[PDB]
């Protein structure tokens, strides 16, 4: 026999999946499976990560006791590794490594001098007031530009400054930074008290300034395009030009360059000229101590995850040394790591034939949307008929020639590393676009759209059971790797995606009308999920609940996603009855699949970060909240007005469905 590829030992047999879905497939395990103590999130994604870690850490030593000559990517990765994992080393080496990058900020004398500072720095890894990135133009996909965004801050959201949900973190945050101060200067931690809470209080402006989640992923409010005379003009206070040096270019490596957040530049530059300048020193050497404290002291790794792992997530243990020597080599060297993965571990052809099957699901589905006129509908299929699939691996890998590593200088590996994958991206802006380029590693369980280059990304890692699965029957794989197909081709067509034609511009492609009636269903669906509340975090102050408005761009993924895949399964089957198995429709193993492939809890702290960083959905809530919209579900699983996930047929959303 042919095995189903749906898992069954965790039903709950006492949740009526017209209830519950989520539960019905995956209570046992949800009532029972205990989170590990290293870790915040445990589910089907950190499974499959788990699996793939200990292969990597298998391939590092592979290429550490190899004996390669100094100056190969095997030399690098296996010393690099050595660096992290001898403790006895780092320990011995105490707050030394520290010193001459804090003597860079200790030795400014005013805010001139700071900003170079800081550029240096932000070169080498450390974060600043203002974000970095080299990405495609949004009017104009065949050049590069420079990137500013909103930084400067030290916790996970603006909201984390203001918003009540917040405030034991935000309390606790002062402690824990007077206490690091401590480490790193001697003296206790009430010595380093007003240091900590002047650094708070310029975050805190900092924080002000900051657009929300919402309004930050507006692909029109953010594209700001400048020339760096505005630059200076507009945001004067703070020393562009010594900067921007710093960080290894000039007013002439890019003269235009875009501003994700205008009125937050203007207020950082302000507050950089009228704040006093030991004030700022005080928030950089926070913020370099932040960025090098995984790198330091027993002590300064203990503190450090005490916020950041267990106050911000729950976390109750620091991770085994060696799964963070193996962050350390991703990090760093995520693309040399992935040459030997794919070599090593690695149906490419398979995964082709869904490709084209979703994509000719979502043509068919276009072609029939009636609530859009021929117009638009015409032009949706020539977006859609411009999608680049990149499957797998890349083809192209990167140089890592101009990178030198030491076994016994770990800080300094650290340094260069992140100083020569900065380099590489500034000389993206000196040639043309990179094509071949990709964006994760084949080793990342995930997967992308990238609205730029209208393609879709699937790194090798993701096309493992539970998602696919070449011995099993095809409803489990619509359901799993069909409909993540499914959601990368929707996000090209979300509330933004949509707003960027088949050549990766920003261009209208629509009537008003038709920009209207989307307008009306995506607000339907922003209610929707308004309303939802993490089963974990019903009796949470508030209580906690969804935004509608953040996830909204992957709930309309998640809603193509699925309905499409159902649809691709439907028209797999040629006219013949879908097979039964395990007692199981083929629809219906389908819905099993989306929902196996969600199976997924977090600590409360963790899945409240959560409500406030990640534009994905609960799991929960991807699970129940996408199939009350489908009406396959309602005939699959019988649904009535009895149950509790019906909705009304006139109250369903319907967008690419
Ligand atoms: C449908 C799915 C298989 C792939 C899908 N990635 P996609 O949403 O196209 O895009 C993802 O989120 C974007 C906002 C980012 O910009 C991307 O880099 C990427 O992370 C996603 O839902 N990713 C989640 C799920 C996930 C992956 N690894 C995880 C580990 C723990 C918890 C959740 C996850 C996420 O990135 O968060
Ligand atoms: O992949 C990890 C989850 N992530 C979602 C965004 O992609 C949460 C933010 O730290
Ligand atoms: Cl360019
Ligand atoms: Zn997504």
């Amino acid at each position: 026999a042919i095995p189903s590829g749906i898992d069954l030992s965790h039903i709950d047999a006492d949740a009526r999946p017209q209830d519950d879905l989520f539960g019905h497939v995956n209570g046992r395990w949800l009532a029972e499976h205990e989170i590990p103590a290293d870790r915040a999130t445990d589910g089907a994604f950190r499974s499959l990560f788990d699996r793939a870690e200990t292969q990597v850490r298998d391939l590092i030593i592979q290429a550490s006791q190899a004996g390669a000559a100094v100056g190969t990517d095997a030399q690098r990765i296996g010393d690099l590794y050595a660096s992290f994992l001898d403790e006895e080393a780092v320990e011995r080496a105490g707050v030394q490594p520290l010193h001459d990058e804090l003597a860079t900020i200790d030795s400014a004398a005013d805010a001139t001098e700071l900003a170079a500072a800081l550029g240096t720095l932000q070169r080498a890894g450390v974060g600043g007031g203002i974000g970095v990135y080299v990405d495609t133009d949004s009017k104009d996909s065949t050049r590069y530009l420079v990137h500013f965004t909103q930084s400067g801050i030290g916790l996970p959201d603006e909201s984390y400054y203001r918003d009540e949900q917040h405030a034991a973190v935000l309390a606790a945050y002062p402690g824990h930074i007077a206490r690091m101060f401590g480490l790193v200067y001697g003296g206790e931690s009430r010595d380093h008290a007003k240091t900590a809470d002047r650094i708070v209080a310029l975050e805190t402006k900092l924080a002000d300034a900051h657009w929300d989640v919402v309004k930050r992923r507006d692909a029109d409010l953010g594209y700001n395009l400048r020339t760096f005379a505005q630059l200076q003009t507009e945001g004067a206070g703070f020393d562009w030009v010594s900067w921007v040096t710093a960080l290894g270019s000039a007013p002439d490596a890019m003269t235009e360059l875009v501003v994700r957040q205008p009125d937050y530049l203007v207020t950082f530059a302000s507050l950089w000229a009228s704040v006093n300048v030991e004030d700022w020193k005080c928030w950089a050497r926070w913020r370099l101590i932040r960025a090098r404290a995984p790198w330091l002291t027993r002590a300064l790794v203990a503190e450090d995850f005490e916020f950041y792992g267990r106050t911000l997530t729950g976390a109750q243990q620091l991770r085994d040394r060696w799964k963070r020597g193996v962050s350390l080599v991703e990090n760093l060297m995520g693309d040399a790591v992935g040459k030997l993965y794919v070599q090593r571990h690695f149906a490419k052809s398979r995964i082709d034939t869904l490709v084209d099957n979703l994509q000719e699901a979502y043509r068919i589905s276009i072609s029939e949307l009636d609530w859009m006129t021929p117009q638009t509908r015409q032009r949706a299929l020539a977006k859609l008929n411009k999608f680049t699939a990149k499957v797998g691996y890349p083809i192209k890998w990167r140089d890592y020639s101009k990178l030198a590593i030491d076994r016994d200088d770990l800080y300094g590996n650290v340094q260069r590393g992140y100083a020569v994958n900065h380099d590489r991206e500034l000389a993206k802006l000196f040639g043309p676009v990179d094509r071949d380029e990709w964006f994760m590693t084949p080793q990342t369980v995930n997967a992308y759209y990238n609205p730029g280059m209208n393609e879709i990304v699937f790194p090798a890692a993701i096309l493992q059971p539970p998602f696919f699965d070449p011995q099993a029957d095809e409803a489990a794989n619509y359901g799993g790797i069909g409909a993540v197909i499914g959601h990368e081709i929707g996000h090209g067509f979300d509330d933004q995606g949509a707003k960027y034609d088949g050549d990766g511009n920003l261009v209208d492609w629509w009537t008003d009308d038709d920009r209207t009636e989307f307008a009306a269903r995506t607000k339907a669906l922003i209610e929707q999920y308004h309303a939802y509340t993490p089963r974990d975090l019903v009796d949470h102050p508030g209580p906690p609940h969804v935004q509608g408005a953040f996830t909204i761009g992957e709930n309309i993924g998640d809603l193509g996603g699925l309905s499409i895949a159902l649809l691709a399964y439907q028209l797999s089957l040629n006219g013949n009855p879908a097979p039964v198995i395990d007692g199981l429709t083929g629809m219906q193993r389908v819905f099993f699949g989306w929902a196996q492939i969600w199976r997924t809890k977090s600590r409360a702290a963790e899945a409240i970060r959560r409500l406030a960083v990640d534009p994905h959905s609960p799991p929960e809530f991807r699970c129940n909240g996408v199939v009350r919209n489908v009406d396959a579900f309602y005939q699959a699983f019988d649904v009535t007005e009895d149950d509790a996930l019906f909705l009304d047929p006139q109250r369903r959303v319907r967008i690419w469905n």
